[PDB]
Order: structure tokens, then sequence, then C-alpha cells
């Protein structure tokens, strides 16, 4: 029963989920004056099918559009990575309001949201959830969202939203274009952290893509009447699911481009 709020949220975390005060979590803060640049960094390669996409789903902490995972053809490689990390899913954080809302912060600056694209070593490993559990297991694409014009690739998943308001519901959702979201550059910086959420395994490379992409206030808050409630209980609404940065505690961040 972990979440965002006052009694659950990510200050009482390391509760339930030791690992929180780890030498290897993420988010964190990127200063850009101590980040290198790295010419090893492999071109990024991304392929994706809309057609990879299979359900959204309220998990009562962010919505989540799950991607059928036993097949390559949506598929992240190069850059940091060895081998061929399988799509599995994407999902978003925001703040309560506008001014932040983004786990990683770069050079004091915060963003009104976050979206992460989850990929996994499905060259090593058997399933996502035991890549979860490996140092190399996970990669995570990471995109900041800014206030700005609204953005017209971010329409299938808001009208969905109405549809999954309550903790667990779920909705066909097939035909995604995924690639669209992301922003025109695609230079990145990297790191070796972990799932921001529990059980904050620190299993995942980060690539966190420093253009940002815009979304408008009016959308922004619609993803803020998500329920973290379950159908027949009290409502309480998911206005905020974002953990704050967390100590590098000696980790170097890399960067793609000079
Ligand atoms: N912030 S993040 O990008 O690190 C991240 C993940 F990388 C991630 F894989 C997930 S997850 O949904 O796949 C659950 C994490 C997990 C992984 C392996 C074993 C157990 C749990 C979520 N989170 C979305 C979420 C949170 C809770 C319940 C359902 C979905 C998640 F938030
Ligand atoms: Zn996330």
């Amino acid at each position: 029963s972990w979440g965002y709020r006052e009694h659950n949220g990510p200050i009482h975390w390391k509760e339930f989920f030791p690992i929180a005060d780890g030498d290897q979590q993420s988010p964190i803060e990127i200063k850009t004056k101590e980040v290198k640049y790295d010419s090893s960094l492999r071109p990024l390669s991304i392929k994706y099918d809309p057609s990879s996409a299979k359900i959204i789903s309220n998990s009562g902490h962010s919505f989540n559009v799950d991607f059928d995972d036993t097949e390559n053809k949506s598929v992240l490689r190069g850059g940091p990575l060895t081998g061929s990390y399988r799509l599995r899913q994407v999902h978003l954080h925001w703040g309560s309001a506008d001014d932040h809302g983004s786990e990683h912060i770069v050079d004091g600056v915060s963003y009104a949201a976050e979206l992460h694209v989850v990929h996994w070593n499905s060259d090593k490993y058997p399933s996502f959830v035991e890549a979860a559990h490996e140092p190399d297991g996970l990669a995570v694409l990471g995109v900041f969202l800014q206030i700005g014009e609204p953005n017209s690739q971010l329409q299938k998943i808001t009208d969905t939203l109405d549809s999954i308001k309550e903790k667990g519901k779920q909705t066909r959702f097939t035909n995604f274009d995924l690639l669209s979201l992301l922003p025109p550059s695609w230079d990145y910086w990297t790191y070796p952290g972990s799932l921001t959420v529990p059980p904050l395994l620190e299993s995942v490379t980060w690539i966190v893509l420093k253009q940002p992409i815009n979304i408008s206030s009016q959308q922004l808050a619609k993803f803020r009447s998500l329920l973290c409630t379950a159908e027949g209980e009290a409502a309480a609404f998911l206005v905020s699911n974002h953990r704050p940065p967390q100590p590098l505690k000696g980790r170097k961040v890399r960067a793609s481009f000079h």
C-alpha cells in the first residue's frame, strides 16, 4: 500500500523497501558542468511498432500502457546498451502543480511531467520480472514534458482516461504511435540507477533525453483526475506521483553529445 500521500509517500518508502536509501537510486539531479561527453556511446536505435501496444490501465500510481513483450518488434538498442532491450511499458509522472513534477532535475530545472519508456534485456533474461532484479536488466528512456502548446500525440492517451478512472481499470490500447511522443533530438544523459517506485530495484540503465516535449496545462490536469483508489472505495486523486531526486553517491553521469 505504498503511494504518494502523506502517510505512504516517498519519505516512508524506506520503511518497507530498505534499498530506498541505496547507492544507485533514482531519480537524480544532473549537474551538466560535471557531465562528460562519451564518444564510445553508439547511436541510439529505436525501432517501435504501434501494433505492439496492447492495453492501458490505471495501476493506482500512474497509467501504464503495456506492450506485447515476447516479440522483438519494438526494441531499444545502441546508446549505452549491450544487446537488445524489449519495450515493456510506458507511464507518466507529474506533480500537483505545473511548475514541478518531473523526477529528474537538470541544473535545478524541474519540468511539468516526465514520461518513462521501460525496456528489458531479453537477450539475457527470461522475463521482465527476472530482468528487474539484475544490474543490466532494465533500460528506461526518460522524456521531459514542459508546459507549452497542446500536444496532439497525447490524444490517444487522454481520450482513455475517463475509462480508466479507478485503480485496476483497463482498456484496449493498440496502434499507438510512441515514436512521435519523443522529441526531435535524442541527445541524452545516461547513468546507472533504479526503479523510481517500490520495489526500487537497482537494475536500470537510465537514458534521459535532454530536449523536452510539450504538454498544455489543460492536458496535464486530466492526469490528475485519475484515482489512486479502486471502485467502491472512498475516492482519492492521483494529483502527484513523482519521487524526489536521490543523491548520486559517487556515480557519474555521461552525455551522448558535446
Ligand atoms: N519510474 S520507472 O520508470 O522506474 C518504473 C519502471 F521502470 C517500472 F518497470 C514500473 S512497473 O509497473 O513495471 C512495476 C515495477 C516493478 C518491477 C519489477 C517487479 C515488481 C514491480 C513502474 N511502475 C508502474 C507500476 C507501479 C505499481 C504497480 C503497477 C505498475 C515504474 F514506475
Ligand atoms: Zn517512472
